[PDB]
């Protein structure tokens, strides 16, 4: 009974019956389901007998930055509490210990590494060899003035939180072409093998129900097919009419080559050799073609020791490796020299390498067999579609096991995408994926919210839907405290139903009045309240504040949700947007690189003051933005009294930071205006104004809703006056403060184009998640351009500057 309890919460939780995955009667998920539930249960066994702090490195994943201060430390299960004035270099064993000796002499009774520091009301913890100014907490402290509060917390109650928390043949290649098709009847399929984006052979061709009973042949030996050899098809009109297209891989799973009847259910609309291996799932309404594998003998694919045993015999290129026809049979005469010589240029040797000739590939694999690990970033570069193979896609993941958990969680949204790419259901980067969520629970719940966000995808729902249950299966505890979760969004759902119909036929004021007596509801005070936050599972989400709860009036009515919490005290006091109607991947994305050049900005000392906040789709167009409080809008601000239009800006910023503040307020700003400048200008995010800029009360520039990226609407760069205004200290001619804002401008991009393959491979990946503006190398390219990559340093800096005096002009 406690199983089928489990069962169903992992249902719900997913959004899908685990029945429906028992009904398909298919061997490749059952032994996925299988596989991945022993696999999981182990992760969850070896967590269970974990050291204290090591399971406090598991669930609350330490949060690094990439003097003297007053620290306030209470303990837990006490509410009497310490002020003391330690430095921002001492490390938190040191504070430790000084708290120890305040509650010995408070308590008149005569151990710090038994402990480990609370952040009060927030899953954060402080512990290890590190100054307190390195803790993201602290260091965010320091900047916003505020002193930070601290709780003791005893090695027995984090044990306690653990223990609560437990569970060939020459034969040329030939298919037969052997029924709810719709199409116009006055007028009357192509297909292609494919190894990934690289054609195998030729393309070889062919009103309601048709029969064809042809013979298609390619021109390649049934020996010749790679291991994941893919047949493409597209069903068409005779300008052209695509109708659907359906694609296969010719192994199955278990390695034996493809030899029966098939009926494939397809999806509609020429070859499209990225798309999903499986079936259209609407089998009622979709068209269908019959095929026939012909009986070529049983055949599987050579076992890596045959294989080794064919590469094993064997036997200009510096310029070459920064391609021409007789380029490519110089880098392949050469590719011992590669290996030895120039480890990081495998994917070009796996580039020209003939994957259509089985000789080719077992020397190919022969070396690769033998290559060293690569830098993450040579590995990111080997996940993309261009790299099919099983091998080659293996290796990539022996290279990326060396990521840190942050760098991890940096890269997890194009990992998940990747996903999409691959053919068989059990691969190696499931299997990673799935142990390192298991072993960090931050991991755990983004890779989850990303997998959960795309179940209204019928090509992604019963890969994404097996994963989750898969990792449902080493946590029972994580997911309860998802489900939690899962349930105030439900809320959040008709709530905001209700907001929509009801705005259109009353007043604002009335509207709200309702949402809060449908919010002051039991049923929603209890889902609403005593969460994680999706957008973050550190924040803890615990009273809603109905009074402050409102929504906006925009189109889709998106709801802003406040919260309280006495034990974190004004840290406490957070907000959330929930939007519904409108999909947030593209915002996810452009914050996720923003987040990244902060990070890089920061790597080399370069602080920006930037704004990423949280955002986070949870379902079909749906998810969650995280609330800068004490922000407004360029606008809004712009709406002590203005002579001129002009001082408005720094009017405000005035009011909000007399006396010396102002001076360190027009410094956050004019850094964090070159940041998102610069990021805006690289990332050709256009249709940048007034209503989506934002001002926080400290001065930082932030820019919100980005709708638009890649020039899609060459974006120039922009520089406003009224920005520039500020930066001038409110003066007409101010270069002393306009050049070395320039300075920062200049310096951000530099550094920008030093990581920008790390731009351009994770972009790649990128191609995978279907986003209407990201769908071709002509958006690539955009980025190839604004980084300037083929340029010098010097060219690059030239030609930047060349556009930013073009945008001062303009402004
Ligand atoms: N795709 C979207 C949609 C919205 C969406 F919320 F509008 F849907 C927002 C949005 C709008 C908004 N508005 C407030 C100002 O007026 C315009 C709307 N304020 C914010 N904030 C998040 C960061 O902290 C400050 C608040 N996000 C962002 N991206």
């Amino acid at each position: 009974r406690v199983k089928k309890l489990i069962n169903s919460q992992i249902s719900l939780l997913i959004g899908k019956g685990l029945h429906e995955f028992d009904s398909l009667r298919d061997p490749e998920v059952n032994d996925f389901r299988t596989k991945m539930r022993q696999f999981c249960e182990e992760a969850a066994a070896h967590r269970q007998q974990l050291g204290w702090v090591e399971w406090l490195q598991y669930s609350f994943p330490l949060q690094l930055e990439p003097r003297a201060l007053l620290v306030n430390v209470k303990f837990e299960g006490s509410e009497e509490s310490f002020t003391f004035q330690v430095s921002t270099k001492d490390m938190p064993l040191a504070l430790m210990a000084c708290a120890l000796r305040k509650k010995a002499t408070v308590f008149r009774q005569p151990q710090p590494e038994e402990y480990a520091l609370q952040v009060n009301g927030r899953h954060e913890y402080l512990y290890g060899n590190y100054p307190l100014c390195h803790f993201q907490y602290i260091c965010s402290c320091l900047h916003s003035g505020l002193t930070p509060h601290l709780t003791m917390v005893h090695s027995s109650s984090i044990l306690a939180m653990r223990d609560e928390q437990s569970n060939s043949l020459e034969q040329p290649f030939s298919i037969e072409l052997i029924r709810k098709v719709n199409a116009d009847e006055r007028m009357k399929v192509q297909a292609g093998l494919f190894h990934g984006n690289e054609m195998l052979c030729k393309t070889v061709s062919s009103c309601s129900e048709p029969v064809w009973k042809q013979r298609l042949e390619f021109d390649i030996s049934v020996c010749d097919l790679p291991r994941m050899a893919r047949l493409c098809f597209a069903l068409y009109a005779v300008a052209d009419c695509p109708i659907a297209w359906a694609n296969l891989m010719l192994f199955d799973y278990k390695d034996q080559l493809k030899t029966g009847e098939r009926c494939l259910y397809m999806w509609p609309s020429l070859l499209n050799p990225a798309g999903t291996v499986r079936g259209n799932p609407n089998t009622e309404s979709a068209a269908a073609l019959v095929i026939y594998l012909p009986e070529v003998a049983p055949v599987y694919f050579p076992a890596l020791e045959k294989i080794l045993e064919l590469g094993r015999h064997g036997e200009l290129r510096e310029i070459l490796e920064r391609l021409y026809e007789h380029e490519k049979d110089l880098v392949w005469k050469m590719r011992h020299e590669v290996q030895e010589h120039f480890p990081e240029a495998l994917a070009r040797l796996l580039l020209v390498t003939k994957w259509n000739k089985h000789e080719d590939v077992a020397q190919m694999l022969y070396l690769l067999c033998s290559w060293p690990e690569l830098p993450v970033l040579s590995a990111l570069e080997l996940l993309d579609f261009s790299f099919p193979d099983c091998y080659v896609g293996s290796f990539a993941i022996k290279s990326l096991r060396k990521l840190t958990d942050d760098e991890l969680f940096q890269y997890l949204l194009q990992l998940v995408q990747v996903l999409k790419y691959e053919s068989y259901l059990d691969c190696e980067l499931t299997k990673f994926l799935l142990g390192r969520a298991l072993a960090n629970r931050k991991i755990g719940h983004f890779l989850f919210w990303h997998l959960r966000s795309e179940m209204h995808v019928p090509s992604v729902a019963l890969r994404f839907g097996l994963i989750m249950e898969a990792y449902c299966r080493g946590s029972t505890h994580h997911m309860k405290v998802l489900m939690k979760q899962g349930e105030a969004l439900s809320k959040l759902k008709a709530l905001n139903d209700f907001v929509k119909v009801s705005s259109q036929k009353t007043t604002k004021p009335q509207t709200k009045e309702m949402m809060h007596m449908c919010m002051r509801q039991e049923t929603y005070m209890e889902a609403l309240s005593h969460l994680q936050s999706p957008l973050d599972p550190s924040t803890l989400l615990e009273e809603v504040c109905v009074e402050q709860c409102t929504f906006m009036d925009s189109k889709m009515k998106p709801l802003w949700i406040m919260y309280s919490s006495e034990e974190a005290g004004s840290a406490g006091n957070v907000g959330i947007i929930f939007k519904n109607g409108d999909d947030l991947r593209q915002d996810m994305l452009t914050l996720q690189m923003i987040q990244l050049m902060d990070v890089l900005w920061k790597q080399e000392g370069l602080d920006l003051r930037m704004t990423p906040y949280g955002c986070l789709p949870t379902g079909d167009r749906t998810g969650l933005i995280e609330v800068v409080l004490h922000s407004d809008t360029i606008a809004n601000i712009q709406l002590a009294t203005a002579a001129f239009n002009k001082d408005a800006l720094l009017n405000w910023l005035k009011s909000k930071n007399p006396g010396e503040a102002l001076d360190r307020a027009i410094e956050e700003f004019t850094l964090s205006c070159a940041g998102y400048c610069v990021a805006t200008y690289v990332l050709g995010i256009g249709d940048r104004h007034s209503d989506n800029i934002m001002i926080r009360e400290s001065g930082q520039l932030f820019h919100i809703d980005f709708g638009h990226f890649l020039g899609n609407f060459r974006v120039p760069f922009i520089l406003t006056y009224d920005f520039v205004h500020v930066i001038q200290q409110g003066k007409t001619n101010n270069s002393e403060k306009f050049e070395r804002f320039r300075g920062y401008c200049e310096r951000a991009y530099t550094i920008l184009r030093r990581h920008g393959l790390l731009f351009l491979h994770l972009f790649a990946l990128m191609r995978a998640a279907g986003l209407p503006e990201l769908s071709c190398s002509k958006d690539i390219q955009y980025l190839k351009d604004s980084l300037a990559l083929g340029k010098t340093e010097e060219e690059a800096l030239k030609h930047f500057r060349v556009k930013f005096n073009e945008a001062l002009r303009e402004s």
